[PDB]
């Protein structure tokens, strides 16, 4: 819940999918952080960050 991951926006509250990692680890999943925050994963359990980029 620092910043663990990054997810690059253009939109202050955007979504995520992961499947675990670039290695396919297990399925596919939704998440979605904000530029204040963080959201975890319940698949493989990786917490994401967005980032304030404009
Ligand atoms: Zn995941």
């Amino acid at each position: 819940m620092k910043d663990p991951i990054i997810i690059e926006s253009y939109d202050d509250y955007r979504y995520v999918g992961c499947t675990g990692s670039p290695a396919g680890s297990h399925t596919i999943m939704w998440l979605k952080p904000t530029v204040n925050e963080v959201a975890r994963c319940w698949e493989c359990g990786s917490v994401y960050k967005l980032n304030p980029v404009g």
